[PDB]
């Protein structure tokens, strides 16, 4: 997955960022077993200010998730996912759960690319990873923490 | 909805942001009955000289809405939609309408969070309200203009 | 279309951003037809640090094609698509392919506003540029490189 994560700058320190997306990425890898060097978790900070809600413009503590998938998943796991990415974001970037928002949007895997290779359909992950070089399972692997 | 408004640096003044988001989240509730505080309109900077048509790097005019909805709208409805945003959006940045592009994409409700809750289909954002407690209810409410 | 590439600050110069929008829209019209002044290259930069793999923190290498494409197209033709894109950028900005990750997302052309106008099918770029205003089709042809 792609999760792009939009937040005011400044509102999360490289350690909250690190948390953030070590919570998102442990969320998506514990609930549908795609392996965590798959995931990118992409921070785009905006000065605050450039939030409107109703109109209103905020102050620095919103969070947007938006999160890109393969289809194939069902509508209960993915409710599963969004709900734990509300809670454990509001937990790693000390925030109410109130100012979370987290989207879902899915793709045909057979369009979508990581690390410039095809994805497979969800739970063929595995033999995917052994089909390919070792140059690439060695690059892929360091991106695990 | 998510409406992610990728605009050139220092092109809106804080009034002409607020003058966009207004037209968006008026022409999005009087277009759906969706209550205002429930759509975001998200600004995205980036230097003039990032977009580039067909090619050519442009300057700092160009807009581009990329609208995140629930599914469920028919298609009549999102073209008044997004072209009540053309128009709408044209008067408040004074902007030539040829600088305007708008894409609208669609997502289960179900996978959709916003104040860290679950929306509801659309349509039923009125039963939805009265379900919610009273706090979230009164911060919702602190979101209209 | 629109290419939302995100992108490290400076990973790219002008120079290198111009090559890549040029890699990317020249793929798009070989690979479908579509006229070069149709298709948007919207470079989102962020400091680097702020993508992580895996949890893992990244320089500035990595790059990220979100693609928004009119549904419509075969998947044969979006794998190719996708594939020229991870070769030709992996050209364009000197990068290795393992650094490149690239996703379509596709909409109901009814849903797709560029210059202000409704898209057409795909396929139909053509009958539809030439149905154009003569001022409208002018400031389209300025974008052509």
């Amino acid at each position: 997955p792609v999760y792009m994560v939009y937040v005011s700058q400044d509102r999360l320190t490289p350690s909250a960022k690190h948390a953030v997306a070590k919570a998102i990425t442990d969320a998506h890898r514990g609930l549908t077993g795609t392996q965590h060097f798959l995931a990118q978790v992409n921070f785009q900070e905006q000065p605050a200010g450039n939030v409107f809600l109703g109109g209103v413009q905020q102050g620095g503590d919103t969070i947007f998730v938006h999160g890109l998938h393969r289809e194939g998943r069902s509508a209960d796991l993915k409710g599963q996912l969004a709900q734990r990415i509300v809670d454990d974001v509001s937990v790693a970037a000390e925030i109410d759960r109130k100012h979370i928002w987290v989207y879902f949007g899915e793709m045909p895997a057979q369009q979508m690319v990581e690390y410039g290779r095809f994805l497979p359909q969800p739970g063929h992950e595995g033999e995917w990873f052994d089909n390919l070089s070792s140059d690439e399972r060695a690059f892929m692997e360091t991106n695990v923490d």
